[PDB]
Order: structure tokens, then sequence, then C-alpha cells
């Protein structure tokens, strides 16, 4: 409807309409307008005078409408009774965009990276790009919306305004961005280029030639590049990690088992367990995922998560996690393939899911076979050093059920343990 609010996202609450009939909600339009800029933020009219003119005689919300907005529609409005900002406003439209995404296209964020988004967009029907499914990357600025996503392909592509970069040269990506504008829209307007190319402001000119030349030879290429480059990586879908918290519980119960089969551990234990597992996932996929990005490798392999565990686990625990994972690739490779993914690797971790964890985390294209086994026995190996010690500790303190205070312990007491996970919460 016409009565959402452009910056904030939301339904305007007691709304300020400039002379150029742009609206935003007063919160928003005092923090952008009057505070500072003094100029529209959506088309940059200037508003010097007209705002000193009303805020000297409090007549700044256009009472009308604000008026009418509450009689129409009051429960909507009581939304408004309740009512970082760009993290707001990126948050918000992932929300939107989860819902209902743009017909082709999905996007989320990489990890829990919010600022860093991966997107993929089937080569539309209209176009010779059909059949493909081109990936792009999405970096939002620390001041969105009132500055544009950077956003460039990752799979090659043949058309006259998108060059070997992965640049794309459109006009709402630049000198049109408003922040009336998401970044659903901006996949759309992408959509939209690949069936409709503009050869008069060429980013390729020998490309932009041939479009106007010989389209014949055109849409030729491009479907031999579609062929060539945007096949066998259809992507994961959705919209990244979600909001969900996984559980590992089932595969800390076999490991404790293993460790201290007369040791339990408590629901608030388990609780900060999962933690721990989901922490260090998360740190070792986003950093194999900047290792994959800063080579240009579509599959994030054993290679980078390998890397990524001896850069980020100290000392022995780096070794040890390092020999435990090749360990475990190696038994993978050698295996039956008819026994499950984890008993092919000797592991009580499950592979298969981290997986897809690995892909639901739109960390890269592509995910080899080996990464989720490496991964998976790392995160199986700490898991058991952890358990070790705080069933240790537990036993020290003369108990034989782990409890929050015996985790704590276990992390501070171990030098190693706790440069790795002392960041994490307990209490
Ligand atoms: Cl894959
Ligand atoms: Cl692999
Ligand atoms: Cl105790
Ligand atoms: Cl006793
Ligand atoms: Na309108
Ligand atoms: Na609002
Ligand atoms: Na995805
Ligand atoms: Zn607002
Ligand atoms: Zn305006």
């Amino acid at each position: 409807s016409e009565c959402q609010c452009g910056i904030c996202m939301e339904i305007l609450v007691e709304p300020v309409t400039l002379p150029c009939n742009h609206t935003l909600c007063k919160p928003c339009f005092q923090s952008t307008v009057e505070k500072a800029s003094l100029c529209c933020p959506f088309c940059r009219r200037r508003v010097s005078s007209w705002t000193r003119y009303h805020t000297r005689r409090n007549s700044l919300v256009n009472v009308e409408l604000w008026t009418i907005i509450q009689k129409h529609y009051p429960r909507e409005c009581k939304l408004r009774a309740s009512g970082g900002s760009a993290l707001k406003r990126i948050n918000k439209e992932l929300s939107d965009l989860a819902r209902d995404p743009p017909a082709q296209c999905s996007a989320g964020p990489v990890g829990d990276d919010m600022f860093h988004w991966q997107a993929t967009i089937m080569g539309p029907n209209d176009s010779p790009y059909q059949g493909g499914v081109f990936f792009l990357t999405i970096h939002f600025p620390t001041d969105y919306p009132f500055k544009p996503p950077k956003v460039a392909f990752t799979t090659r592509i043949y058309h006259p305004n998108i060059n070997s970069n992965g640049s794309i040269k459109l006009d709402i990506l630049r000198s049109q961005w408003s922040p009336a504008l998401t970044i659903s829209k901006v996949l759309l307007s992408i959509c939209s280029l690949l069936c409709d190319p503009n050869p008069d402001d060429p980013l390729v000119p020998e490309i932009a030639r041939i479009y106007k030349t010989d389209r014949d030879k055109y849409n030729r290429i491009s479907r031999e590049w579609t062929q060539k480059y945007a096949m066998g990586s259809g992507g994961s879908g959705g919209s990244g990690s979600g909001s969900r918290k996984e559980s590992y519980s089932i595969y800390v119960y076999k490991v404790l088992k293993q460790v201290h089969p007369d040791t339990g551990i408590s629901s608030k234990a388990m609780g900060i367990m999962n933690s721990f597992v989901n922490d260090i996932f998360e740190r070792i996929a986003g950093e194999a995922s900047r290792l994959a990005h800063y080579n240009k490798r579509s599959t994030i392999t054993s290679r980078e998560i390998q890397t990524a565990v001896r850069l980020l686990l100290p000392g022995e625990l780096a070794k040890h996690a390092v020999s435990e994972g090749t360990k475990a690739v190696t038994k993978y490779t050698s295996s039956a393939k008819a026994k499950t993914r984890s008993s092919r690797a000797g592991l009580q971790f499950p592979v298969g899911r981290v997986h897809r964890l690995l892909r639901k985390g739109n960390y890269s294209e592509r995910v080899g076979a080996g990464a989720p086994v490496y991964l998976a026995a790392v995160l199986e190996y700490l898991t058991a050093e952890i358990l070790e010690l705080a069933g240790n500790a537990a036993r020290d303190n003369k108990k034989t059920r782990i409890i929050p205070r015996h985790l704590q312990l276990a992390i501070r007491n171990d030098e190693e343990l706790n440069k790795l996970l002392g960041r994490v919460t307990i209490a």
C-alpha cells in the first residue's frame, strides 16, 4: 500500500510529507533530515526553509494522512503502538524476502554475516541464459540504505553490461540508487537486464557491438557460456542459516557415553554445548568461505576447512583437530559406499547434516564431500575434548552430572580451550 515507510520499512507513524511529496515517519525524518542533511533522502530535494518553517510551528506531521491512517487501519496501527539502523533495515528486508522471494531469485546472508549475502538468479525463460543458475555476491555498506549495496556476479556470463570482474553496469546500483529500493527490487532489475541488455551504454564494448550487429551470434555465445559456466550448480535456495537454533544433543550424549560413561549432563549444560558447537561451526565455515572467495573457488573442500582450522584453533587443539579431520577424510574415501556417511568416516557427528548446513549457510556455490567429513570430525573432537574436561571437573567436585559451572571450569582451566571458547557466554 501507499502507507509504508520507505526508510525504516514499516507502517508510517506521524508521517512527514516533504514538498517533493516523499513521505517518511517522524522518527526517520528527524534522524536523517532534521538533524543534519535538510534534504529528502529519496530525491535529495532541499527542504531547509520548509523544515524550519514548520518545525517552529509544530506542523511537520501530515495530520490528514496521520489522522486518516489511524481510523482506517487501526489494526495495522496496533503495530505502530509498538513502534544499528542498517542492520535493522537489512534484517527487515530479509524477513520480507524470506516470505515471498522474487521470481527466479533467492538471496540470504553468508553464515551469520548480515552485511554479506549470496544471491542466485535463474536464467530468465525469455533470455538465452535459460537453464543456467547465476551466483552473485552482495555487500551492504555500513550506512545502508542511504548508500547502495555492492552487487557483482561470481558466475561468468556473456552480457554487454556485465564484465569479467562480475561488475554490473545498472543505474539503480549507483547513480539512481534510493533507500526506497530493496535487494528484492535490485535482483528483479538484474533479471530484466538479462532479458533486455542496454548495448548503447556498455560495460564490454565488443559484446555490445555483437548484440547490435549479429544478434544470432550473441545468442549462440550466451547459450554456450550458460552451458559452460552456469550449469550443475543450483544452490541451496532459501535465505541463509535462518533463525533456527540447531541442536546436537543426540551426538553430545553419544560422545559423553564414550568419554565418561558414568557421568551425565544437565539440560542447561547441553544448551551450552550446543552453543559451543554452533559457534565453532560458524567460525570455521565463515573462514573457509572467506578463503574460497579470496581464491575464486566455487567449491569449499577439506582444503579450506583445514586451513581455517589451522588459523583459528590454538596450538595442540589445531594439530589434533587437523589429525582427526585428515584421518576421517582418509577413512571415508577408502570405505564401502553402502554404509552411512558418518559410519564411513568413523564419526558420531552427522556428516550428511553438516553438508546440508554448509550449503544452507551460503558459504559457497558448492561444497565437496570431504568438507563436511573434515568439519564433522573436528566438531566431534572438540566436543569430546570439552566433555572430557567438564566431566573431570564434575568428578573433581564429587559430582556425577555435568552442570554449567563444570563447563566454565573446563574452559577456564585449559589454556587452549579458554583461547578458543572463552568469549562464549555461560552464566
Ligand atoms: Cl554442493
Ligand atoms: Cl571436498
Ligand atoms: Cl560443583
Ligand atoms: Cl561419595
Ligand atoms: Na504513489
Ligand atoms: Na513506522
Ligand atoms: Na541458500
Ligand atoms: Zn522510518
Ligand atoms: Zn523527495
